[PDB]
């Protein structure tokens, strides 16, 4: 600008203030690709994932909210988590759909079961069913010599791709070979990564790991089809990640320096969070710690890898425990419970500088729920990282409390509830007549049979640049219809969309959305 006092251009009165498009308020839907309905025991990436995005376009949402799309662990009583993963770059491949693979000529119609029970995904039954019919697939692709079988060389040769898939290939064929409950237990020559007893895996498990990198290239390509979908309909995904991975997996195992382990690959200490006046015990994650000290020294190489990819699948994501960035909790691998920990130190901002220089921008969303510390709040600021508030925890406290919508601000994500939350209704039901009488005084008086409404209203009408309803409030359900209880082994991440609701018949629904988004600037 010109000097104090001295004329401005005579078109001063033009230069508007501007508006950020990284500020535009968005709203956004949370729908696991598992839970869309379909004859094939669980939802897939195939005409659905279409149908989804055509009924998300038309209720003027431009987010899509997904959970981890990596393979589930099924070694356990996790049955079908996404947040157990057993590879942290992998795509679930029981997401792939048969039908675009009959479209692609790998799949003959007539190999395809007969429909399957609809309600809910078992997960003791949907890999046994799917499963072959995958390899089947993958290995049709592996003897042809077309358009597909090129984008398959062009896959595996990719060097992002090759940087996680070739150790995930090996690892889950030795795996499949020794069959251990962990890789602590591997043949040494296999445990220890020997270049020759390498070599010798990809002799004598050629087939299998040609068709597990095929399986892997099959759900890169159905991803893609969906995320280039979305985007041509304005809608971004949005994906999560935990912040720690699990010790039996090629993450593991291919990059041992990156974790604290003892000399022969055994953690040292391992995560949790302690008691905070709960039950007198906390709880013990079991996951391997990072070496923050050792990643700094090479630029946070294998974070870095990590964020690419998530940004090869994803718009934007959250990380969930954000916290541990800031400061962790340690427990001694040998303690069976949380109690006998201590806090540490963790990376900060330096790791998000590192990203940023090597991968650019991320509009990543810093999960920060339960109790947080100052120098968590601090972190996430630094970063200009978005936090949540989460409006079914927002009416037990005070006014103070951080959830409720007068507490909101601009960088935040604002849910109804998420995958951890019962639905509005099923929430509402268990609801104590107290916190009842709250809720409604707050909503400015709204009659209990509008509950669900005045949720979802409260949501959109924040001030929060996005907002976030999970599909099955949206379909007015109730506790049948929710997907975790985070205290809970059994009855977790199975809810589906009933066969009988279809995305055409949910016009009503998206009319409903479409004109609170428009009243609330979300449009
Ligand atoms: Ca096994």
């Amino acid at each position: 600008v010109p000097a104090v006092g001295e004329d401005f251009p005579i078109d001063y009165a033009d230069w508007l203030p501007k508006r950020d498009p990284n500020d535009r308020r968005r709203a956004g839907i949370l729908l696991h690709p598992t839970s869309f309905p379909g004859p094939y025991g669980i939802g897939d990436l195939g005409p659905q994932a279409f149908k989804f995005l055509d009924w998300l376009h038309l209720a003027g949402c431009s987010l899509w909210q997904v959970l981890p799309l990596v393979p589930p662990g099924k070694r356990g009583n996790e049955d079908g988590s996404p947040y157990s993963g057993q590879d942290a770059n992998c795509g679930n491949t029981l997401l792939i759909s048969l039908e675009e693979l009959v479209d692609d000529g790998l799949l003959k119609m007539e190999e395809l079961p007969e429909p399957l029970p609809t309600d809910r995904v078992n997960y003791s039954t949907i890999s046994e069913i799917k499963d072959p019919l995958i390899t089947k697939a993958a290995k049709r692709l592996l003897s042809s010599e077309g358009e597909l079988k090129d984008q398959l060389e062009n896959f595996r040769r990719d060097p992002n791709i090759s940087s996680w898939l070739e150790d995930a290939a090996y690892f889950a064929a030795i795996d499949n070979s020794v069959n251990t409950i962990s890789w602590y237990d591997w043949p040494e020559p296999l445990k220890n990564r020997h270049l020759a007893a390498l070599e010798e895996v990809y002799q004598s498990e050629k087939d299998f790991i040609d068709i597990f990198i095929a399986q892997q290239f099959l759900f890169q390509r159905q991803w893609k089809k969906v995320r280039d979908y979305a985007r041509s309909k304005g809608i971004s995904i949005m994906g999560d990640m935990p912040i720690y991975v699990g010790y039996h997996s090629a993450d593991v195992w291919a990059n041992k320096k990156q974790f604290l382990l003892n000399r022969k690959g055994f953690p040292l200490i391992v995560s949790g969070v302690p008691p905070d006046a709960f039950s007198e015990t906390g709880q013990l994650w079991g996951s391997p710690l990072y070496d923050w000290k050792a990643m700094e020294k090479d630029g946070f190489s294998w974070w870095v890898r990590r964020i690419q990819r998530a940004t090869d699948l994803f718009d934007e994501f959250r990380i969930d425990h954000f916290r541990g960035f800031a400061g962790f909790w340690a427990v001694p691998s040998e303690e069976k419970i949380a109690i006998l920990g201590r806090w540490k130190v963790g990376p900060g901002k330096p790791l998000f500088d590192a990203i940023l220089q090597a991968v650019g921008k991320i509009n990543i969303i810093a999960e920060d729920l339960g109790v947080i510390t100052e120098d968590v709040v601090q972190l996430r600021k630094s970063i200009e990282a978005p936090g949540m508030a989460v409006l079914q925890f927002a009416f037990g406290s005070d006014a103070e409390n951080p959830h409720l919508p007068h507490n909101h601000e601009q960088n935040q994500v604002v849910y109804t509830g998420t995958h951890d939350n019962d639905t509005i209704r099923g929430w509402w039901d268990t609801l104590p007549q107290e916190e009842k009488s709250n809720v409604l005084k707050y909503l400015s008086n709204i009659e209990e049979e509008e509950i669900s409404r005045g949720l979802i209203e409260g949501a959109v009408s924040s001030v929060a640049r996005i907002a976030i309803i999970p599909m099955q409030d949206v379909l007015g359900l109730g506790s049948d219809s929710r997907m975790n209880i985070p205290a809970t082994q059994f009855g977790n991440w199975s809810w589906r969309i009933p066969s009988s609701t279809s995305f055409d018949n949910l016009d009503a629904e998206a009319k409903k959305l479409r004109d609170i988004l428009a009243t609330y600037g979300r449009l």
